[PDB]
């Protein structure tokens, strides 16, 4: 299972601007509703954690082929 | 030098008192965050939200710096 | 792990394209830099800001991803 | 003392008041930042962004200064 | 771990004769804001030389540094 202790909560309070190349991510989680603003953190294959608006609809479609994978 | 990275906001504190034996540094959480926070980090690398109105935290802190 | 940390921005790009042998790692500025810039950092430790519409550049971060 | 470097800028202060015996040093940001910043380090080598206009900061400013 | 605001290393004159490269402890490379592009050798008598980059000898004591 996955275990959630007292452990910081990871928030997005600023998004990427450029789109991120599809080949570069790895993985994605979404911030937690207790976060003030939304937010989806797409994992690059160098393991770089990136905040990503997810209203914006290029977001969307990564995690659509994340998914359904 | 990270860009655009998630930032660590506490949520939840811990009751307990930590063994202060068993901490290893501290980061206070971000003003952005909804509530305040600190972070203690073990040995073990394992990171714990703790309340810095409580005042076993600050002792924690103060030492961590003082050092 | 950091809070209320400063941020690394880049107010200008080297003028010479860095030989791919000296590459250890890269970084992407933050969005909230006036302006874009991707940092590279050298195998001695250099800290070096670099336009990201030189092709070069995409292709440096292209390869780090990509490995 | 300076190269093609990344910038330190300030897009988020710190809310609340640092414990003074915490700084261990200072510098203002550039003003090629879009905000305006201190930077305070701390006896942890912690960096931490603080609003310039308020009352603390300056103080700290000077304290470090006259010495 | 970024810079603040204070005057950036130019180099308006480059180095006709090679230092010897057991001389040269490190180097940095200036700012493109800068005129004209240079290197900053670091010798280990913590003397600062400027260099200009697209000489042979140059290219080949950077190259060392960073491989290593
Ligand atoms: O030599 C080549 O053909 C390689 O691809 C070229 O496109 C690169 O030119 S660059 O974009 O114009 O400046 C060359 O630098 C490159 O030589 C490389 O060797 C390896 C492997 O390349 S990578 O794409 O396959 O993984 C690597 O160390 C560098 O990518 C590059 N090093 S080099 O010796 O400095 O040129
Ligand atoms: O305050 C530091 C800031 O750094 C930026 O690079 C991040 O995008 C923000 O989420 C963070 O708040
Ligand atoms: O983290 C576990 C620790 O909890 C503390 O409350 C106890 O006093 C310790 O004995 C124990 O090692
Ligand atoms: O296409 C989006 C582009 O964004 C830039 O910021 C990156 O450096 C490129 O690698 C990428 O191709
Ligand atoms: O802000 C004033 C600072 O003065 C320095 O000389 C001391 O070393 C610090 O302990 C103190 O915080
Ligand atoms: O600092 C001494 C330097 O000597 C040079 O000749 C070497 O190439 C470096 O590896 C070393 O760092
Ligand atoms: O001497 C060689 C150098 O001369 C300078 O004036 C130019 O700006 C550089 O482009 C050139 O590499
Ligand atoms: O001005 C003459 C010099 O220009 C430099 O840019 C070249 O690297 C040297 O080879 C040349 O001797
Ligand atoms: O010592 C290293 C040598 O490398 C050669 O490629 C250069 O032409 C010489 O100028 C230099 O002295
Ligand atoms: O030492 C200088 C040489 O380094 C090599 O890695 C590359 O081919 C160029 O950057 C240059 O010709
Ligand atoms: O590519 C990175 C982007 O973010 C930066 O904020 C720049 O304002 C924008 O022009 C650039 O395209
Ligand atoms: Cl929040
Ligand atoms: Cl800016």
């Amino acid at each position: 299972a996955s275990l959630a202790a007292d452990t910081p909560t990871a928030c997005c309070f600023s998004y990427t601007s450029r789109q991120i190349p599809q080949n570069f991510i790895a993985d994605y989680f979404e911030t937690s509703s207790q976060c003030s603003k939304p937010g989806v953190i797409f994992l690059t294959k160098r393991s770089r954690q990136v905040c990503a608006d997810p209203s914006e609809e290029w977001v969307q479609k990564y995690v659509s082929d994340l998914e359904l994978s």
